[PDB]
C-alpha cells in the first residue's frame, strides 16, 4: 500500500496492543517517532534501494491462477526460497521473539509494513503483469496502473470524497465496524495456531481477492471510476481492517 493504507493499518494495530506489546513497541521506536508506530509504517519502502535485498520482500509473485503455495511461490526472481512477503513476515516475527543478531527496531518496522503489504491483494498476484503494475488504465480522468489504484487511488479518493479529507474519519469508521459489525469475523482474523504468524493464510485470501475483485473486469485502457470505486471499496476496507487486527494480534503473541 501507499502511505495512507499503511498509516490506517498501523493506527488500528497500535490501539489493539496489550500492555506488554504496547511497552515493547514504545521501547523499540526511535525518539523521533514520538511513540507513534504509524509515523514509521512506510520506513520499509524507504530502504528498498539502500537495502536492495529487501525489495522482493514486499510482495509475492504467482502464476496466472487464483492459487498461492509457499513452497511454490515464496522465492525471488533468482529462485531463492523464502524471499517474498510471507517469508519476510516469518523472518522478522521470529527475530522479535528475542526481544528482552538483529536490529529489533528494524524488525518491528519491517513486520509492521509487511503485515500491511501482505493484505494488499495485488501484492500477492501475477508475476506476468508485475502485480498489476503493467496494466495501464485511467482512474477517473488520469492515467494510472492497476497496482497503484489499489495501493493508493481508491483510498485517496475515498479520503477526499467520502471522508472530506479526514483520514482519521476512515480509521474511526473501520474501528467502529471492527466492534459492531465484524466482531465474529474479527475473532477468526486474530486466530493463528502457529508459533508467531500465519502469513500464508493472508496471502491465500489476497490472491483470491486479486482474481475476484482487483483484476476482475479490468482490461488495459479501461477507465475505472465510480462503479469500480464503490464496488471495490468494501474489499479495501476489509483488507485494511484485517491488516490492522492481524498486526496487533501478531505483536501481542510475539511480545507476550
Ligand atoms: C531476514 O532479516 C535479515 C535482517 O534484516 C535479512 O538479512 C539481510 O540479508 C541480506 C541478504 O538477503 C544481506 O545482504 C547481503 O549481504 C552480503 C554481505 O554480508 C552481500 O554479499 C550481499 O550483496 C547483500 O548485501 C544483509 O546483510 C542482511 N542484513 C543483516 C542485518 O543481517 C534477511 O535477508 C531477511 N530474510 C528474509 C526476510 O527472508
Ligand atoms: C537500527 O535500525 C534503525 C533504522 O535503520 C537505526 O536508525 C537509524 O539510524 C540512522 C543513524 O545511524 C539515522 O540517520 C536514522 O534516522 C535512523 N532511522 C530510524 C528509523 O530511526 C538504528 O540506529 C539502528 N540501531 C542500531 C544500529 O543499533
Ligand atoms: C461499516 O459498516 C457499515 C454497515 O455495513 C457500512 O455501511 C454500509 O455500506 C454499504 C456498502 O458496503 C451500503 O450499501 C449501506 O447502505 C451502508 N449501511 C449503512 C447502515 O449506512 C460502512 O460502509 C462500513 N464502513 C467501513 C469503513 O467499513
Ligand atoms: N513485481 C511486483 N509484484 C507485485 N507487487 C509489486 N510491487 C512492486 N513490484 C511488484
Ligand atoms: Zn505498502
Ligand atoms: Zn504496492
Ligand atoms: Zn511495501
Amino acid at each position: 500500500w501507499g502511505k495512507e493504507g499503511h498509516e490506517i493499518i498501523c493506527k488500528i494495530a497500535q490501539t489493539r496492543l496489550d500492555e506488554t506489546a504496547a511497552k515493547a513497541v514504545k521501547e523499540l521506536l526511535p525518539e523521533s517517532a514520538e511513540g507513534d508506530l504509524s509515523s514509521l509504517c512506510l520506513w520499509a519502502d524507504r530502504v528498498k534501494f539502500r537495502y536492495h535485498w529487501s525489495s522482493p520482500l514486499h510482495y509475492i509473485n504467482t502464476p496466472d491462477a487464483c492459487s498461492y503455495q509457499y513452497n511454490r511461490d515464496c522465492k525471488d526472481e533468482s529462485g531463492e526460497k523464502g524471499r517474498c512477503v510471507a517469508g519476510a513476515i516469518y523472518n522478522y516475527t521470529t527475530q522479535l521473539l528475542s526481544y528482552k543478531q538483529y536490529n529489533l527496531t528494524e524488525a518491528l518496522l519491517f513486520v509492521s509494513h509487511f503485515m500491511g503489504d501482505i493484505h494488499q491483494p495485488l501484492h500477492v498476484s501475477y508475476a506476468s503483469d508485475k502485480g498489476g503494475n503493467t496494466i495501464e488504465v485511467h482512474w477517473y480522468t488520469r492515467k494510472a496502473n492497476l497496482h497503484h489504484i489499489w495501493d493508493s487511488n481508491i483510498i485517496e479518493t475515498a479520503e477526499a470524497d467520502l471522508y472530506n479529507s479526514a483520514l482519521e474519519g476512515m480509521v474511526d469508521a473501520l474501528k467502529k465496524n471492527i466492534t459492531t459489525e465484524w466482531a465474529d469475523q474479527v475473532k477468526r482474523w486474530e486466530t493463528c495456531t502457529k508459533k508467531t504468524a500465519c502469513p500464508d493464510i493472508y496471502a491465500s485470501e489476497g490472491i483470491q481477492a486479486a482474481c475476484d475483485w482487483a483484476y476482475k473486469g479490468v482490461t488495459e485502457g479501461d477507465t475505472l471510476e465510480d462503479e469500480y470505486f464503490y464496488s471495490r471499496l468494501p474489499i479495501v476496507y476489509q483488507r485494511l481492517a484485517q491488516g490492522g487486527v492481524r498486526l496487533a494480534a501478531t505483536l501481542n503473541r510475539i511480545f507476550g
